């Protein structure tokens, strides 16, 4: 039917064009068994197969789903509960989402990228005084990243065991090792995306080790600045709200609807010449340019159903960010703060002498404005005449470059928000919360969809590794919400529900950051060294939200909330194994 | 006066000879003037400097620590070790305890060969090749807080973990590496510390050298059911009533100054058995040239003779130097083999059933175990063959120039029953319970634990910060001996919540994970047990009638320090700081 056709990429002064390498090689791994059909609107396509292979995967866990089997009354009629019930997607679904979330061209033309470069520039410039060129990753370093639990695709379906299992065998070494050669030389292999739904673009298991190895130091200059939040937890995102809101006193909070979808070529351009700039050696400033050419310009292939025929359809597109690669929330996180301050620069009539001091100031944290960072996430925090100028301007700049807020009118102001307890920054709010006598700003975010990814789940011995799987939600319940009257609850059931002993380090060790506190030893003591840094002790110093916020995205104390608490106990006895060494009530250790 | 080593470097079949290397270019860096003296007896003089420098270094006492056991000094000097640098009394050390020629001729080599080969083949099977260490692995295990030798304190570098960082021992290492695989090595010359036993440190440049290719030699200590590498010493016990409940009879003897009595021969075997090991032909070179310079060393070391000190330059042959990194892993195996020969050749055990030894006590299978911690060992016999060992196996280590401390040449062994009597590693093991189980928990004269504790003036949060950790780990290996947990208990009630505890007294202190300011039970049970136990009344004591002798007795004393611990805790604290809430509330009163 339709067939793609599209605007030519602008070139940007003092940047190298991304130009695209010879995709022959990778394109022969796939065997499309026939010839295009077209139906595409950005993507133009390559072939279809036939039937090579469908998407099926999730269970809701015995031990939590069995605690709040009482709760599920209020939880669907009042908070976002059950909002999860996908069945294995089928493959018309697939390509119907494909086509309206990613068959959207990027706007690659706009008059935005020499103001976008020099912020680039200056960026790249106080990095290297501060912290120094992008050190490659070691083997040690990719280790503690990688996704053990990963399919290596099917590519690499062929060569044998499916990625810690590969990881061990030893065969990733001279993979990435060939990978070299085939990427600067411009013959790549294994570099077609593949495609997952429950849409993730991911690649190979090599690759990924590329990837990782020459971009995964980015993640030391976000570390060093007040505007990004790698590294801690949830329990520290408050605290940084607080104390940005302290100094400029009005924030702006808006999302970019599909941000992977809407990033541009040119963008991608500007961001390699950034990390050029970073580079270690003269070889890492190819290798960081040759793998935005693949980065740029990509190749994937999705599965459709059309009454019948469930096809392999590969596609090609330009400029798009990849939804499952390693390093993109580096990228992500510094290209949006880039585009987010030259925007705010151009609207508070900032002259272009003073953005080297700006990029400075709101990387050390001072100044009338701060800015936080996080992926497609972001809040800035401005002065009250400040954030006006920035309501009634900015959005044209944004907008140029093809990034439109999400739910809101192309040209509409933003909305400015007073009260800092309606900052929305990574999906959760932040309410104050007592801790002996100090207060800070702590996670909040609906019940309902807090103990929903508590309870949906791909396993690898079903029982026993879902008990561990349950306890270490338990965990995470009581470090990140212990001051949610609930999660705590819930949480000191779950870890009395679950046995002592089990390898929760181990399991989920891929998605399971910062583990160190994911041992049976842990205590009330365990989780103060972390919001307050020690300063605090007991549990009768661990402390809850306002009575008068217990209401709205948590549940009130009714009189269904009270027969909850009251079965609690006699839940956690019909969850305990036979002479199992299971610790003592944890919930004991709340007063009733 | 005279030198006359003349024991004639032995020889062995299908062994490569450790052959001298040329050490002109270290000695220049050395600046020696004056002539020889000879005062020594098998270390030759080459010369000496005159009172460049001398020795400075202070052990003192606590605040803490120390004010929390004073009530306690008056008793633990009636009755236990408690309470217990000069140029010229460092030269005299040193010709008493290390200027001794060791014995290099005798006709075990061949036996000793065969044993230090079949393992050397094992290994390979079950754990693989000897890999050199990565940067990140060399960093993990240096001792941060180390003197980088005279030769390089000129540069102006204060400290090794400073100068880590810089990244410059990388040129450093390699431009060293070749003077060492092809001749006239640089920064070669050992230097001397007092320890008021004379520890012998080489520069941090050839340091990190030994430990990118030898460090390795852990691994295969770890996967051996007769060595204790990496395990603390809350699982020593256990290690060792597992292997009386398969044997019965014990041998527990040591070597008298073990160091100093390794011969040249046995450094021979060590090197050719780890160049059988290397990974690639190329560690085969460094291994060898490495001990090269192991064997025939060079060093200096101070003396005062008529009032004026010098740096005197001396040479030996074939002994084992303390600080080096792959030291105590290769003394752990050079002890195995040595030790296993002579039970070979003592219980009449044929040359064709070697390889199963060797295999069965590597895998812990048999009527025959081992245990071995650098120079400490205990042999796990049967009752019979336990009698046949002490009578004839101590003629194959006194040929090997091993004589046992403390007891006659040919003094037949004695076979020890009772496991609380064995003594591995320093301390005893007597049995604790924890709940349903029961463990054998480390045991020493407790005037010895609270001395260490005490590193028995002047205050600072670095300090503070190290009576901390002496606390924590009081209270994870003694928290079975009573009055260490109260102590242990004592210290962290007086010492401060949020220390640098897991940053400063990293470097000697190793698994430091449990070092944290939420350590509570379950951290001690996760360790004892593996987590089957729970809670402080779980965590067991050791018997009230062993309550004597190495340890306290309950007596007016003790009860009268018990009382005062309260005030003294006090005493201690600072104004207005976050003090962990009294941990001895978690103690019966």
């Amino acid at each position: 039917r339709v067939e793609p056709q599209w605007t030519e990429e602008a070139r940007i002064e003092g940047c190298k064009p991304l130009t695209p390498l010879n995709m022959t090689r990778s394109v022969k791994e796939m065997k499309m068994d026939r010839a295009p059909l077209g139906i595409t609107r950005f993507f133009k396509e390559v072939g279809y197969r036939v039937a090579v292979k469908k998407g099926s995967e999730t269970r809701k866990n015995r031990f939590v789903g069995a605690l709040i089997e009482p709760l599920k009354r209020v939880l669907e009629r009042s908070h976002v509960f059950g909002a999860w019930q996908l069945t294995s997607t089928t493959p018309r679904a697939v390509f119907n989402i494909f086509r309206s979330k990613v068959d959207k061209a990027p706007r690659e033309l706009h008059d935005h990228y020499p103001g976008l470069k020099r912020f680039y520039e200056i960026l790249a410039d106080l990095w290297l005084k501060r912290v120094g060129r992008l050190r490659r990753l070691s083997e040690e370093e990719m280790a503690a990243a990688i996704n053990r639990r990963g399919t290596m695709g099917y590519q690499m379906e062929n060569r044998g065991y499916t990625l810690g299992s590969y990881w061990d065998s030893g065969e990733w070494r001279q993979d990435v090792n060939t990978f070299k050669q085939s990427l600067l030389a411009g013959t790549p292999t294994h570099a077609v995306y593949n495609t997952t739904a429950k849409i993730i673009q991911y690649l190979p298991a090599d690759a990924r080790l590329y990837e990782l190895r020459v971009l995964g130091g980015l993640h030391k200059f976000l570390e060093a600045s007040d505007w990004s939040v790698a590294g801690q937890g949830l329990y520290k995102y408050g605290d940084r709200v607080k104390k940005a809101m302290n100094a400029t006193g009005a924030a702006i909070a808006e999302d970019i609807a599909g941000w992977d979808t809407k990033v541009s070529k040119g963008l991608l351009t500007l961001e390699a010449h950034m990390f050029c700039r970073l580079a270690e050696d003269a070889e890492m400033e190819k290798e960081i340019h040759s793998l935005y050419r693949l980065y740029a310009n990509p190749y994937m292939v999705v599965q459709r159903e059309i009454e019948g025929e469930v096809h392999d359809v590969l596609l090609r597109g330009r400029g798009q960010v990849s939804s499952g690669r390693q390093p993109t929330y580096a990228a992500n996180t510094i290209t949006n703060f880039v585009t987010t301050v030259y925007g705010m620069a151009r609207a508070l009539d900032i002259p272009e002498a003073d953005w080297p001091e700006l990029v400075r100031s709101l990387t050390d944290g001072s100044g009338d404005r701060r800015l936080l960072v996080s992926g497609d996430d972001k809040v800035l925090f401005l002065r009250g005449d400040e954030a006006r100028t920035y309501s009634k301007k900015a959005f044209r700049y944004g907008n140029d470059m093809g990034l439109v807020r999400k739910d809101m009118g192309l040209e509409q102001e933003s909305e400015i928000i007073t009260d800092v307890r309606e900052i929305s920054f990574c999906s959760h709010q932040y309410w104050p919360v007592k801790y002996g006598d100090e207060v800070h700003y702590m996670p909040v975010r609906d019940v309902g969809e807090i103990m929903a990814k508590a309870s949906m789940s791909g396993v690898y011995r079903d029982d026993t590794t879902q008990e561990a799987w349950a306890r270490v939600q338990g965990f995470n319940m009581l470090v990140n919400y212990h001051h949610i009257p609930e999660c705590r609850m819930l949480a000191l059931a779950i870890l009395s529900a679950t046995r002592v002993g089990l390898n929760l380090k181990g399991i989920a060790k891929g998605w399971m950051m910062d583990t160190e506190w994911l041992r049976d030893d842990l205590g009330p003591d365990t989780i103060h060294a972390l919001v307050t840094d020690g300063r605090t002790q007991g549990w009768s110093q661990l402390g809850y939200v306002d009575y008068s916020s217990r209401k709205g995205l948590l549940l009130t104390p009714d009189k269904q909330y009270k027969h909850w608490r009251r079965g609690l106990k006699d839940t956690i006895n019909s969850l305990r194994v036979e002479g199992g060494n299971y610790k003592d009530w944890m919930n004991k250790m709340a007063v009733f």
